[PDB]
């Protein structure tokens, strides 16, 4: 069970279902004006839309998203209208490193894979800020589980995660390249870190340390 | 029968109720009645809510300091009845909606309280939502919980939802002594499944 | 089963044990400079020391207490050094009404039963302040429900409780007499009230109509 | 055996470990060693604590940004070793106490680090306390739980407590490659019961 870096803490999603997902509980509020989020992934199968991590309040279920689709990756911020698609990036069955970015001052969006720029644009959700007090999850969208499940079966994820880090400010180009190193496990953000901030798996999600 | 009434002894971040109607809830004109004996009322106190993923305020009936507010379609649509709630004693809250011209009217204790027109005219209530009692739709799972100030504090009974507008004769008949055997076409008291959670308990 | 007032929510403590107690979760902080408590009780048996409600931080387990002892009732605030005892107030098997009081400005202490003053004194815990962030419980000491931590058996309580209200200021003499009425449980305090503030029974403690 | 170990993947508000020693914990002179590989170090992160109802700080070993602090008796008594903790690497923390004259010394990696005298002389550690790992003493079901900042974040192994002050020869022998089958006379690794809670889990 090799892992990208010295990390020995990787969540495992055996098989998609309507009750499999992970939760995150940031210590500090999620009010963001410009955020950078990176995450490793070893996807097993990709459907029309597979969620890796998603943030959404009660009145807006797509405040933030980053999902795969066949051979493309999509980054959604602010709402369902905004998007950014990189083509022919992810290969099934191999580890890879994904990283986004955003800036509310000018609405500039970016997306990196394996430390090399893939797709970028400008004027995305300009003049917008993500409200605090929402709900964050990894591998699933924002849906209830108190009664009758609710998580659509096709949107779940199956594979491995690690190094899930969310900053709260724009990063540097060199730094985004560094986190993909072979011994970069000891680099963490200030909003959510790996192995520090609470992450509670549910419904079969299990650590594979 | 008139032998049961859900109890809400406290307000917290985990207390709520859930309902599981059988038939699809997508309706054009309906009517919902309920019995409320509120122990204490804040600015907002939900009795029964309804919302989808993209809409949390499809149907609501939330209390105020002294007024009952009926919301259909969304937040921006409101209807307020001023001074007909009294803590510590039973009362009959029930509202009526008609989508043909957005006609709306709120029936309290068997007497018309307020009425308006052109409220969500033509809007169709979608299905696939979650129908709760005493708590607004919010995070079901362990992700915090519902907003504390919204939860209910008291007892409830006789939750009914009809599939068609009700005549002025029908509403009065539901407020009678023996009305408890009357049940709604979509949701019926003592028939539809109810699962109190997080402290709330039945009372016989 | 008759109840003192028109209320219909009385907690039941069937039999004492090492895992029977009630918890309270005040909405607002417990930092108190002068507090007035209150409680209805129908005790079944009284041991050397039976607790009704107790508040204690991590570094001090006896910030506030009110326990029975045979025919006497004790009120402890600040620590074991402070105390106040009435002689023969309590009678087993019948409902009764108990109230406390305290003032940090001078240290005046009082205690009422059924609206008639029983014992009163001054100069205890003078110039004292109760720190916030503690743990509050009804009917048991502050030991810990945690595995490996068990409440001492003899200190538990068995009977009925209702109208548990904790104010945050000294009351009026007439008001203290009012709450003992036969239809007066519709008046409640602010720090804790009966029927609004969370009260979670544990280990067999059960609500009753 | 040293194959196993405890894991603390996150410093939440409910994560801790508990220990249940067999013999009474009332001791006059003792010695405790443990293996720590801290993922992240804060102003104060408890490794293993011990306290009674009146006394919550009978024995403790809490880390600082670069220092390790040994406490016996309460807050007023302390002992600090400055700059001998490295994140991401194994290290061997262990200390000794002698109540006859309050003689204390802290052994790190098998070499003396700091020493003092009159460290709470004559005081007798009482029994009846609660012995935890990675978290301070406090309620878990009521009042939320423990204090978040105190909780640990990393892995631990080889928790041992002895019943007599060790000699300079014994301490080094515990740091050897084959040392891991050695166990203390009060709490031994891999024999004493351990019940991780709130997300903690073993690792093999
Ligand atoms: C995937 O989603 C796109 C969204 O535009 C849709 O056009 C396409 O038909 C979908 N394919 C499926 C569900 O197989
Ligand atoms: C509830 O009512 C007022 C308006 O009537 C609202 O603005 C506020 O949120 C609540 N009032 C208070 C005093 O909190
Ligand atoms: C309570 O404690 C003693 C034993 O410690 C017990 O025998 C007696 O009933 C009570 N004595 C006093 C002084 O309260
Ligand atoms: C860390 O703790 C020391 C006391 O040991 C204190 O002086 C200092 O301000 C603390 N720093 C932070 C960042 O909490």
């Amino acid at each position: 069970s090799w892992l990208p870096a010295g990390c020995e803490t990787a969540i495992l999603f055996p098989m998609r279902s309507k009750k499999i997902f992970g939760s995150v509980h940031p210590v500090r509020p999620m009010r963001l004006e410009s955020f950078s989020a990176c995450i490793w992934v070893k996807a097993t199968d990709v459907l029309n839309k597979t969620i890796l991590f998603s943030y959404g309040t009660k009145r807006n279920p797509y405040e933030i998203q980053l999902y795969l689709s066949y051979q493309s990756i999509v980054f959604v911020v602010g709402g369902e209208e905004n998007k950014l698609v990189a083509e022919a990036m992810v290969s099934l069955g191999r580890w890879t490193h994904l990283c986004g970015t955003w800036n509310s001052e000018e609405g500039l969006t970016s997306l990196w894979v394996n430390g090399e720029l893939a797709a970028t644009t400008v004027e995305m959700a300009t003049g917008h800020i993500v409200p605090e007090g929402g709900i964050l999850q990894i591998g699933q969208e924002k849906n209830g589980c108190c009664v009758g499940g609710g998580f659509d079966e096709t949107l779940a994820f199956s594979g491995r995660l690690t190094g899930f880090n969310i900053w709260d400010s724009v990063l540097s180009n060199e730094e985004i390249r560094e986190t993909g190193g072979a011994e970069s496990c000891h680099i963490r953000g200030n909003i959510v870190g790996w192995g520090v901030t609470e992450i509670q798996p549910h419904g079969g999600a299990q650590y594979v340390s």
